[PDB]
Protein backbone atom coordinates (compact mmCIF):
# COMPACT_ATOMS: atom_id res chain seq x y z
CA UNK A 1 0.00 0.00 0.00
CA UNK A 2 3.29 2.47 0.69
CA UNK A 3 4.40 1.90 -3.07
CA UNK A 4 0.87 2.13 -4.35
CA UNK A 5 -0.01 4.94 -2.37
CA UNK A 6 3.26 7.13 -3.47
CA UNK A 7 2.14 5.68 -7.26
CA UNK A 8 -0.96 8.07 -6.75
CA UNK A 9 0.93 11.48 -5.42
CA UNK A 10 1.20 14.05 -7.82
CA UNK A 11 4.27 14.58 -9.36
CA UNK A 12 6.07 17.81 -9.50
CA UNK A 13 7.54 19.53 -13.20
CA UNK A 14 9.56 22.72 -11.96
CA UNK A 15 13.39 22.61 -11.11
CA UNK A 16 12.99 25.66 -8.90
CA UNK A 17 14.02 26.64 -4.98
CA UNK A 18 13.22 28.79 -2.76
CA UNK A 19 15.71 31.45 -4.11
CA UNK A 20 14.41 31.38 -7.82
CA UNK A 21 11.32 34.14 -7.51
CA UNK A 22 8.42 33.48 -9.86
CA UNK A 23 9.95 30.10 -10.47
CA UNK A 24 9.31 29.28 -6.67
CA UNK A 25 6.25 30.34 -6.67
CA UNK A 26 4.74 28.19 -9.87
CA UNK A 27 7.00 25.12 -7.97
CA UNK A 28 4.82 26.13 -4.68
CA UNK A 29 1.61 25.77 -6.28
CA UNK A 30 3.13 21.74 -7.58
CA UNK A 31 3.61 21.37 -4.16
CA UNK A 32 0.62 23.00 -2.71
CA UNK A 33 -1.21 21.20 -5.42
CA UNK A 34 0.70 17.82 -5.00
CA UNK A 35 0.30 17.83 -0.74
CA UNK A 36 -3.34 18.65 -1.37
CA UNK A 37 -3.94 15.41 -3.47
CA UNK A 38 -2.30 13.24 -0.77
CA UNK A 39 -4.01 14.58 1.65
CA UNK A 40 -7.87 13.68 0.42
CA UNK A 41 -6.11 10.42 -0.63
CA UNK A 42 -5.37 9.46 2.30
CA UNK A 43 -8.56 11.28 3.80
CA UNK A 44 -10.61 8.72 2.02
CA UNK A 45 -8.78 5.76 2.90
CA UNK A 46 -8.85 6.92 6.72
CA UNK A 47 -5.06 7.04 6.72
CA UNK A 48 -5.11 10.69 7.81
CA UNK A 49 -1.93 11.27 9.43
CA UNK A 50 -0.29 14.69 9.57
CA UNK A 51 -1.64 18.29 9.32
CA UNK A 52 1.25 21.29 8.07
CA UNK A 53 1.21 24.67 7.61
CA UNK A 54 3.94 27.28 6.87
CA UNK A 55 5.16 30.44 6.51
CA UNK A 56 3.84 32.67 3.08
CA UNK A 57 6.95 32.06 1.21
CA UNK A 58 6.82 28.83 1.68
CA UNK A 59 9.70 27.43 3.11
CA UNK A 60 9.62 27.18 6.82
CA UNK A 61 6.97 24.09 7.27
CA UNK A 62 5.40 23.07 10.82
CA UNK A 63 2.48 21.14 12.32
CA UNK A 64 2.23 17.53 13.72
CA UNK A 65 1.72 14.14 12.08
CA UNK A 66 0.38 11.13 14.43
CA UNK A 67 0.63 7.30 14.21
CA UNK A 68 -1.82 4.48 15.67
CA UNK A 69 -0.44 1.39 18.03
CA UNK A 70 -2.56 -0.78 19.75
CA UNK A 71 -5.47 1.02 18.72
CA UNK A 72 -4.00 3.96 20.24
CA UNK A 73 -3.01 7.63 18.82
CA UNK A 74 0.33 8.95 19.68
CA UNK A 75 0.80 12.90 17.97
CA UNK A 76 3.78 14.59 17.55
CA UNK A 77 5.31 18.16 16.87
CA UNK A 78 7.19 18.51 13.53
CA UNK A 79 8.56 21.01 11.51
CA UNK A 80 11.38 21.31 8.80
CA UNK A 81 12.96 24.37 6.44
CA UNK A 82 13.38 23.89 2.98
CA UNK A 83 16.66 24.09 2.03
CA UNK A 84 18.32 26.67 -0.88
CA UNK A 85 19.58 23.79 -2.72
CA UNK A 86 15.41 22.11 -2.45
CA UNK A 87 15.01 20.39 -4.75
CA UNK A 88 17.95 18.86 -5.19
CA UNK A 89 18.11 18.34 -1.42
CA UNK A 90 15.56 17.12 0.76
CA UNK A 91 14.14 19.10 3.75
CA UNK A 92 15.79 17.31 6.91
CA UNK A 93 12.53 16.50 9.27
CA UNK A 94 12.35 17.17 13.09
CA UNK A 95 10.36 15.81 15.54
CA UNK A 96 11.70 17.77 18.76
CA UNK A 97 10.15 16.04 21.62
CA UNK A 98 11.57 12.32 20.48
CA UNK A 99 15.15 13.64 21.45
CA UNK A 100 16.28 11.11 23.22
CA UNK A 101 14.25 8.57 23.00
CA UNK A 102 15.93 6.65 19.74
CA UNK A 103 19.01 7.17 18.28
CA UNK A 104 17.76 6.91 14.53
CA UNK A 105 17.83 10.68 15.23
CA UNK A 106 20.90 13.10 14.96
CA UNK A 107 21.59 17.10 15.76
CA UNK A 108 18.21 19.14 16.62
CA UNK A 109 15.46 16.02 16.48
CA UNK A 110 16.35 15.41 13.14
CA UNK A 111 15.11 12.05 12.08
CA UNK A 112 17.59 9.51 10.43
CA UNK A 113 15.83 8.42 7.33
CA UNK A 114 16.42 5.22 5.25
CA UNK A 115 18.95 4.36 3.49
CA UNK A 116 16.73 3.40 0.39
CA UNK A 117 15.47 7.11 0.98
CA UNK A 118 18.52 9.23 -0.60
CA UNK A 119 19.26 7.68 -3.70
CA UNK A 120 15.59 7.48 -4.29
CA UNK A 121 15.23 10.93 -4.18
CA UNK A 122 18.45 11.44 -6.03
CA UNK A 123 16.83 9.74 -9.20
CA UNK A 124 13.80 11.47 -9.05
CA UNK A 125 14.57 15.37 -8.67
CA UNK A 126 12.74 17.18 -9.72
CA UNK A 127 9.62 15.45 -10.03
CA UNK A 128 8.83 14.52 -6.36
CA UNK A 129 8.21 16.93 -3.47
CA UNK A 130 7.40 17.69 0.60
CA UNK A 131 4.38 15.46 0.27
CA UNK A 132 7.34 11.92 -1.63
CA UNK A 133 9.25 13.06 1.66
CA UNK A 134 6.49 12.55 4.09
CA UNK A 135 5.42 9.17 2.29
CA UNK A 136 8.83 8.07 1.87
CA UNK A 137 10.46 9.35 4.62
CA UNK A 138 8.44 10.03 7.88
CA UNK A 139 6.04 7.95 7.26
CA UNK A 140 7.87 4.85 7.27
CA UNK A 141 10.47 6.29 10.23
CA UNK A 142 7.19 6.29 12.42
CA UNK A 143 6.01 3.01 11.44
CA UNK A 144 9.18 1.53 12.86
CA UNK A 145 10.16 3.88 15.83
CA UNK A 146 6.94 4.61 17.57
CA UNK A 147 6.12 1.08 18.52
CA UNK A 148 9.77 0.74 19.42
CA UNK A 149 9.27 3.66 21.62
CA UNK A 150 5.50 2.94 23.12
CA UNK A 151 6.96 -0.16 23.47
CA UNK A 152 10.05 0.45 25.48
CA UNK A 153 8.39 2.37 28.17
CA UNK A 154 9.64 6.35 26.60
CA UNK A 155 5.71 6.32 25.47
CA UNK A 156 2.46 6.67 26.80
CA UNK A 157 -1.40 6.90 25.23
Amino acid sequence: SVKESVSRIPLLKTKAGPRDGDKWTARLKEEYASLITYVEHNKASDSHWFHLESNPQGTRWYGTCWTYYKNEKYEFEMNFDIPVTYPQAPPEIALPELEGKTVKMYRGGKICMTTHFFPLWARNVPYFGISHVLALGLGPWLSIEVPAMVEEGYLKP
